[PDB]
């Protein structure tokens, strides 16, 4: 914990030059918004390697979504926390369908067998319960941070220790330039996910969040308990786990926010100038086909 | 610790508008640089009041510097952490010379009697030993954060919970626009404070640093132990405690950096456009007169 950095030679920070002139790089509660140009990865790598950091990555591959694992894991090997200790946790109803992907040194993979729900909405929402539960089973004793992502994705560029913090969310790529009234929060007061039209900082994506194990256990437990209240009341939030994630992060502000570099869809949104890197991207899929037998 | 924010109405953060176009607002290790325009103090106040935060302020008033206490404490009452629990710790060789300043509710003051050294350099440097020591005597059991400042100063504007973080330093007002080779770090390899010409992020001021009690105890202990090594080797760093502070913060990066709004000298430097507020400022003094009998 008490550990000195070695001597390093790198460019001097420039106090009187903004690191970005086109985007917000800090939230109003002083959380960094992580864009390329904001960080020197050499300094961050040193800080996190000196603390012997282990990062857990959770991914759900239930029913037909096992098809996405090979690309997901291959590309994670090229781009996700390279040089750091990584533990992948693949949650699936089909252990035998997990592809045999070759891992770099210091990286391991565990297959966690879980039930499949019929409705895609329930598969998506029940990730919160399943993550919270495994926080006691394994994660508290095995990793320092958890990164919780969608599987229908691939890494195309660096995703590293710059994201690590007690609690982070990611700007949804559909909404980063939108006004809060256009955000697709849950708007029915009868749901635990309700956010009024005059509230909201950002629209966070359900496909990429994380933090310390303690903060992720808190978040996932809270979202699951809220879902259960909604279920008892006969209501399902408009965007499922993402709606609840958004309510949680409004009331418990994240300590870093990831830019849409970290959660993108090039088919739908192209490659705008404001994105210097496209790091973690959607794999094209046919919702109706892939979500049903 | 687990505490939800209430509903709040405030302006939506603007993802595609920088909060400052003229200054760096985040370090390359993703620490916020605190300037006006970077923070919504209403959100921060909520976060810190929900955690029932107590802030300790240490100040040394040794020998003739007791004269600075009345203005220092009066202006702290107007501007420093108003609304939060505050404990002032006045270190002095003359308990009876501490002025009777009226305090707001939830704010208290303790007088800590310490020895006076002859040389101003030693008075300044021995603050590290004295702070580290009182971390066990009182601070661990009494406060959450410590703010450690010069007494030859006055508050002129808000200094609040925006500064609070595990470890912070402040940009020295003489050097915030300077290249690292112009920084007045200790440049003799025989001193524990030595920093080579090609290293250094910022020139931090010895007059304003702080953090959690744990991190402040670490810092002050390390700087005192380094001073003692230098003393045994017959060398005194060029800028005394400030030199050692700079070496420490180079190797243990702060989690926030305060802009020179928080440490200014209007007589020497005026009021540049880049400073929207002048918060904590030098009181004009005659070094030779005030540092000697
Ligand atoms: O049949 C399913 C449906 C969903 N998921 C998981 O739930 C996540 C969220 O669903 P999806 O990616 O379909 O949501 P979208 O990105 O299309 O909104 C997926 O990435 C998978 O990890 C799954 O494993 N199987
Ligand atoms: O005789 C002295 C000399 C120094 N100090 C303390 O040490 C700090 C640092 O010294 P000073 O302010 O003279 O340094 P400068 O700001 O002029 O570099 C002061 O603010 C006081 O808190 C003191 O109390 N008495
Ligand atoms: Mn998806
Ligand atoms: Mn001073």
């Amino acid at each position: 914990f008490m550990v000195s950095l070695p001597r390093m030679v790198y460019p001097q920070p420039k106090v009187l030059t903004p690191c970005r002139k086109d985007v917000l790089v800090v939230t109003p509660w002083l959380a960094p918004i992580v864009w390329e140009g904001t960080f020197n990865i050499d300094i961050l790598n040193e800080q996190f390697r000196l603390q012997n950091t282990t990062i857990g990555l959770t991914v759900f591959a239930i029913k037909k979504y096992v098809a996405f694992l090979k690309l997901f894991l291959e590309t994670a090997e090229k781009h996700f926390m390279v040089g750091h200790r990584v533990h992948y946790y693949v949650f699936t109803d089909q252990p035998a369908a997990v592809p045999r992907v070759t891992l770099g040194t210091g990286r391991q993979l565990s297959v966690l067998e879980v039930r499949a729900y019929k409705r895609w909405q329930d598969v998506s929402m029940r990730r919160m319960e399943m993550i919270s539960d495994f926080c006691e089973r394994r994660f508290l004793s095995e990793v320092d941070y958890l990164v919780c992502v969608d599987v229908d994705m691939e890494f195309r560029d660096h995703v590293g220790v710059e994201i690590l913090t007690p609690l982070f969310g990611t700007l949804h790529p559909g909404f980063y330039g939108s006004s809060r009234e256009a955000f697709t929060y849950e708007r029915r007061p009868q749901s635990q996910a309700y956010i009024p039209k005059d509230e909201g900082d950002f629209y966070y994506g359900g496909a990429f969040f994380g933090g310390s194990v303690q903060e992720v256990q808190r978040l996932t437990r809270a979202c699951h308990q809220a879902m259960m209240v909604d279920q008892a009341n006969g209501i399902e939030a408009v965007w499922h786990d993402e709606s609840h994630l958004n309510k949680y992060l409004l009331r418990h502000k994240p300590t870093k926010v990831l830019s849409p570099e970290y959660l993108w869809d090039q088919q739908l949104l192209g490659w705008p100038a404001v994105l210097r890197k496209l790091r973690f991207t959607a794999v094209p899929k046919n919702h109706q086909a892939v979500r049903n037998p």
